[PDB]
């Protein structure tokens, strides 16, 4: 009897110890584009030293021209419009804003904010239905009320910021539509491998996309969640490409590197270590799922297949 | 107390361990031109992936139209005539066959051959006078004798070939003069940075050239020595062009890339690694010599300046 299988370690954490406490500023809006903006059309750059990769290695670009995906961190409405314009120069198909954030977030007076709890786990353990209900209620409750919006500084705690009486509230779905993008939400918890529920939902969505759909994935800050789904999409769409090439190329266009590397954390972030190790194991298991299930058109869902073929630490 | 300074690493190798053992076929004469033929008038191509350069970078072509240089690997007499005809269409000045090969080579019954030792180091350690004496003696000794001429295969050892009784012997100087080209020899060792003597000789020669001289450099196989001297010439003649532009453009017309890149060799070629690193450092040092000594007309030669301004690994 195993309480939590590999790929589900976060289920052991207690949601009540990470409840939200502040409206975090997701982007100050000073730049034209959100941070970490990158597309599959981009040239590959040298790998980051931290990953101890082979800088001489030349990854195959097989399928990258037709992949049609991009990623970025959070954005203001104006930044999303800039992203949409850039992507429209690359395709005539529908462009999707694939929101990978489980945390409740939205726009107050056009300012992108999120209800932040320790480790960005304010919605940990909630079903997507529950997470979205929390978001809807919180955003609506902010209208015509005074709120404190702040960036996180020293030790992931509020520092500075501003206080305002909100006159307009918008969901990301509304902002996406205003930018001419379709919207699709996958409520994935920050810092951990996406759940079987998250991936099942993504795969079902992937299956009904028109051939020319362009997927723009985004998370809050960094490249963890976006890279996981960009890697999964690359594997699904280009199954003949080696795991090494997929992992190297998604890292070299600006994402995270999801293969083995010497994990090193500050004491303050030692809790992240097992989650990084879990992600490495799970990306390999997903690759196995794609290889073993593509032939019959993925008749067996990832969640079902993973229960019969559990990953090992 | 340093035994061998940077730029002179090859002096630590033992010549007795690389003595010549076969007449290597330098070109089978099946094509109209030698391999790697390129001129400074050529359009720039995308960079080779192994150098991990910026494919979007467009180097300045400032001065290329007036540079008047070309390079190629070894050739048969007929191929050299083809090259000479092609170059004559581009200039009315003297066209020089600048022979950069230290290894003894010539033509037996019109077949281009070289006396090959491991690493193509059969003349390593010999002064230019001694290398040329060896060449003359070896070529003459072949007349009216049976010789084995072969291309190198797998582990850089003879494979196939032919056996013939030689009825005619010619030096490259004779073949060049028959193609209508002037001849100049610089005995440079294959695979390593040219010696201070090699470079002093080239610069003294460069200073004697009329304005409209065209220099055709050639080596044995590949683009190592030819690119080194083409880069030196470009730096001398176009001193206002950035180091980056010189290196990118000489690579992009078909030569080697002499800037920093992630060096990767097959296990059997690992001995080459430090010589590649040495070349990178020395190219920068030569650029410094040009920048520091052009203003006064090079009153101090490279060898002297290099001893007072040694390069650092």
């Amino acid at each position: 009897t195993v309480t939590e299988p590999v790929g589900s370690y976060a289920r052991a954490e207690r949601p009540q110890d990470f409840e939200g406490f502040v409206w975090r500023l997701d982007n100050d809006g000073k730049e034209a584009l959100p941070r970490n903006f990158r597309t599959s059309a981009d040239a590959l750059r040298a790998p980051e030293k931290k990953f101890h990769l082979d800088a001489a290695y030349v990854p195959s670009r097989e399928g990258m021209d037709a992949l049609h995906i991009s990623g970025s961190s959070a954005f203001t409405p104006a930044q999303l419009k800039n992203v949409a314009a850039k992507l429209r120069e690359k395709t005539a198909g529908p462009i999707y804003d694939v929101d990978l954030r489980q945390e409740s977030h939205g726009y107050l007076d056009g300012i992108p904010v999120s209800w932040y709890g320790e480790r960005d786990w304010a919605n940990l353990g909630k079903s997507q239905h529950e997470a979205l209900a929390d978001e809807r209620h919180r955003l609506h409750a902010a209208l015509h009320k005074t709120v404190y919006i702040a960036p996180l500084g020293k030790h992931k705690l509020p520092e500075g910021g501003e206080v305002r009486r909100v006159q307009k509230v918008q969901t990301e779905q509304e902002v996406a539509e205003a930018a001419g993008m379709r919207y699709f939400r996958i409520a994935a918890t920050d810092h951990v491998w996406p759940t079987p529920e998250n991936i099942d939902r993504f795969l079902a969505f992937y299956r009904t996309l028109p051939q020319d759909a362009w997927l723009h994935f985004h998370c809050e800050a960094g490249v963890g969640r976006t890279t996981a789904f960009m890697v999964m999409t690359d594997m699904l769409k280009n199954p003949s490409v080696s795991l090494k090439d997929i992992l190297y190329r998604q890292h070299e266009i600006g994402g995270f590197y999801y293969g083995e590397f010497p994990i090193k954390t500050k004491d303050k972030d030692s809790w992240k270590t097992k989650y990084y190790r879990e992600k490495i194991v799970m990306i390999e298991q997903f690759y196995r799922y794609v290889q073993e299930n593509r032939a019959d058109g993925y008749q067996t869902p990832w969640s079902v297949w993973l229960k019969s073929h559990p990953a090992k630490a």
